[PDB]
């Protein structure tokens, strides 16, 4: 097929199935979302340069936006101004640090970026959308009610790519080391290192060190460090936290982007298999059925023990993580720890 052909095929599908979102439609059309979006260029999308160092700070020009980051089973939507942005010297790491938009950006796999200005009945819905080497969405930022609409066009023109294009280059997915079996992991060393952890940020390196998958290490850590929970407990913890006003942290990401909410959750709702947070500045959409394992995890650090809940899919990938709200230098709060431990292990 061609990009003109793809665009047409998609519009035909959406006419048939207006509930279908871009990501769903792309799958039905047997292409990546990135490809689908590129089929839009010259119609209602403009391809931008992948110049993250200029683009990311510039989004701050737009005022309050909505940032959307998801994986297969969980969608995180947070509202606020896109600041404060810092991008590393080597241009491979980005941060957005603020009480609202709070992001960790791993720019290396970021491949293509488009500015979309989509006709609505009456207005136009504008978004910046980023895609990875495989065409899978990385991160999106949506203009909303309160955005500075006049920043839009100058931003697009400044970042507009020379070759507008509608094809999109994609790379074949890169090496998966085969997992070791549990019996091949040095469990004592891993536990020793676990006990020695000084900052929750060092966890990743610890896994790399012993060659263990994250779920695998939890399994081998022992009950004092990690315990499996009934999968249905996660929604219940949200419900209990809603009940008390406890400020929590909710981490949701994919291989290339992590988005964080800090604060309480208040308004919660089920719709079918979806468990939802539905607050004015924060929406969360969790497909509970996609959760294969749920762990309570405890990690030592310089600020003391940090307790979190970590939900995984069938592939061993993290859906969402919960912590208590905390500043580096402060220990976690008792109310959080009490709630996190209140639930019975399997
Ligand atoms: C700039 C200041 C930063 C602040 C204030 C911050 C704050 C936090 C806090 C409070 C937590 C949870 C509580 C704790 O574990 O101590 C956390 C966890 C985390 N942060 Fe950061 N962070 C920062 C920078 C970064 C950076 C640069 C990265 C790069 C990836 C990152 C990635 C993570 C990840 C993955 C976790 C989850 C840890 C786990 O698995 O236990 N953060 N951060």
């Amino acid at each position: 097929h061609s990009p003109a052909e793809l665009y047409r095929a998609w519009q035909d599908l959406r006419a048939e199935r207006p509930q279908l979102r871009a990501r769903d439609a792309a799958a039905l059309l047997q292409v990546s979302e990135g490809e689908l979006v590129a089929s839009r260029v010259g119609i209602d999308a403009v391809r931008l340069r992948p110049d993250w160092a200029a683009l990311l700070p510039a989004l701050g020009e737009l005022g309050p936006i909505m940032a959307l980051t998801r994986n297969e089973h969980c969608v995180h939507e947070r509202k606020g101004p896109y600041r404060e942005v810092t991008v590393s010297a080597n241009g491979q790491m980005g941060l957005v640090v603020s009480p609202d938009i709070d992001l960790r950006l791993f720019l290396g796999g970021w491949n293509a970026v488009f500015a979309i200005a989509e006709e609505t009945a009456r207005g136009t819905q504008r978004s910046i959308q980023v895609f990875d080497q495989q065409g899978v969405a990385v991160h999106k930022v949506f203009l909303a009610e309160a955005s500075d609409v006049r920043a839009w066009e100058p931003l697009v023109e400044r970042l507009r790519a020379a070759e507008q294009d509608a094809v999109l280059a994609l790379h074949e997915p890169r090496a998966p080391a085969a997992a070791l079996v549990d019996a091949q992991i040095d469990a004592a060393a891993l536990r020793e290192g676990w006990a020695a952890l000084k900052d929750t940020h060092h966890f990743h390196a610890l896994l790399k060190k012993h060659g263990a998958q994250r779920t695998q290490a939890l399994r081998l850590a022992g009950g004092e460090w990690a315990e499996r929970l009934d999968n249905g407990d996660l929604a219940k913890l949200f419900e209990a936290a809603a009940e008390s006003g406890l400020p929590i942290m909710v981490f949701v990401g994919n291989a290339h982007c992590i988005q964080i909410h800090t604060g309480p959750v208040c308004n919660l709702k089920w719709l079918d298999d979806w468990f939802n947070v539905l607050d004015p500045e924060f929406n969360l959409h969790l497909k509970t059925t996609g959760i294969a394992e749920l762990w309570r995890v405890r990690k030592p650090s310089t600020d003391g023990i940090v307790t979190s809940w970590e939900a995984f899919d069938p592939d061993g990938e993290l859906i969402v993580q919960l912590f208590g709200a905390r500043k580096p230098g402060e220990p976690e709060r008792d109310d959080w720890r009490e709630l996190a431990e209140s639930f019975k292990a399997l």
